[PDB]
């Protein structure tokens, strides 16, 4: 598959990851993984260079965890924009749905 | 939605298209344009330079409809590489609509 296709795979990945929960790089990972049954092996690298994206473009912010368990994760949220941009993906994609289904039947 | 994005969906649309049926830009054109009652309006030099590489590329191949009312039209089809990419397109986005609702 064409590394553009991946890259935007991962940027709908992320988007979703972050819509259900605050999360930090080695946790999304993780959970992209499991939800995967370890078919899906998300890089570090480009986990930042997207999240250095978002994050200019105001739909992510960063903090700090609790290092009460050790280490100090830095986590990141969707913020009120980034919640914005979470559903216009979503809908748009979603409307590329119907519309395949649609040429489809068109013929 | 960022341009990255309009661009991968335009990517899905074009070769959901082909795989369909060979067909032709205007055609696909007027054809998204029905199928999202008016919603979306593809770009003809996107489609036309996202086809150039396709076709460089060998994923499709072209040829020249029938003449015979006045019209010249260029057919795309899928090459066995092009069908060959449609399939890992269509698997590749499904898994990740699975990755979603798992992670939910």
């Amino acid at each position: 598959i064409p590394k553009e296709m991946l890259r935007a795979q991962t940027n709908v990945i992320l988007l979703n990851v972050l819509k259900q929960g605050d999360n930090y790089v080695y946790g999304i990972i993780k959970q992209v993984k499991e939800a995967s049954n370890g078919e899906m092996e998300l890089n570090e690298a480009t986990l930042y260079t997207i999240f250095k994206r978002l994050e200019k473009d105001g739909i992510i912010s960063s903090y700090w965890g609790d290092e009460s368990q050790g280490g100090r994760r830095k986590y990141y949220r969707l913020t009120e924009i980034g919640h914005e941009n979470f559903r216009l993906a979503f809908e748009s994609w979603s409307r590329v749905d119907k519309i395949i289904e649609n040429l489809e039947a068109n013929k």
